[PDB]
């Protein structure tokens, strides 16, 4: 699977008969219809002992990879029930400001989208968890332009090491608390992850405040290919799966 014409989003379930699932990811935030529920827990992010490993480029994002062999950089409260070890962070971004986000706010899409996965500790690993329909939670949040971001910029500073699919660099001593905005309000509902294998496991938690990017870092991100070394270049550019069905799925808000 890719994101091209001939193994893009549309051919996915083939292979994938999930994708045509009850709960499938991403969709279209409708802020309208989405329902505040004032008895949320406040989402609790204890990045504060992150273990950062690897960056590597599998041909569909760049990937920060996280020692999550016990609770170091965690999610926990909100919609959240247990504990969440953070695996892996990567980037869905478009070839234009106006498009590049999965999930969309009111149809509007972002620049980019960043996922932070986690995995629920209740099931032993990650493997595991992605048996269990409460199995993941990824912390989704959106790019706009505008200041540079210092987070982001660790990233930025590494992407020609690993400029093609396959090639992986050391990521260790990267803080994931730099990649967050101010507001922790947020929009929840139950989903799926967006790439092969689409496994329904996901609670979304969507972050209502975009974070910040220079068109400097923007233009850098989309610098990395989706080819291999030595292939003809594929600019790794739009490599966002589209608002799927919301079926009868309700989105809650945390805030009014
Ligand atoms: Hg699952
Ligand atoms: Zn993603």
């Amino acid at each position: 699977w890719g994101y091209g014409k001939h193994n893009g989003p549309e051919h996915w379930h083939k292979d994938f008969p999930i994708a045509k699932g009850e709960r499938q990811s991403p969709v279209d935030i409708d802020t309208h219809t989405a329902k505040y529920d004032p008895s949320l827990k406040p989402l609790s992010v204890s990045y504060d002992q992150a273990t950062s490993l690897r960056i590597l480029n599998n041909g569909h994002a760049f990937n920060v990879e996280f020692d999550d062999s016990q609770d170091k950089a965690v999610l926990k409260g909100g919609p959240l029930d247990g504990t969440y070890r953070l695996i892996q962070i990567h980037m869905h971004v478009g070839s234009l400001d106006g498009q590049g986000s999965e999930h969309t706010v009111d149809k509007k899409k972002y620049a980019a989208e960043l996922h932070l996965v986690h995995w629920n500790t209740k099931y032993g690993d990650f493997g595991k968890a992605v048996q269990q329909p409460d199995g993941l939670a990824v912390l989704g949040i959106f790019l706009k332009v505008g200041s540079a971001k210092p987070g982001l910029q660790k990233v930025v500073d590494v992407l020609d090491s690993i400029k093609t699919k396959g090639k992986s660099a050391d990521f260790t001593n990267f803080d994931p608390r730099g990649l967050l905005p101010e507001s922790l309000d947020y929009w929840t509902y139950p989903g799926s992850l967006t790439t092969p294998p689409l496994l329904e496991c996901v609670t979304w938690i969507v972050l209502k405040e975009p974070i910040s990017v220079s068109s400097e870092q923007v233009l850098k991100f989309r610098k990395l290919n989706f080819n291999g070394e030595g292939e003809p270049e594929e600019l790794m550019v739009d490599n966002w799966r589209p608002a799927q069905p919301l079926k009868n799925r309700q989105i809650k808000a945390s805030f009014k």
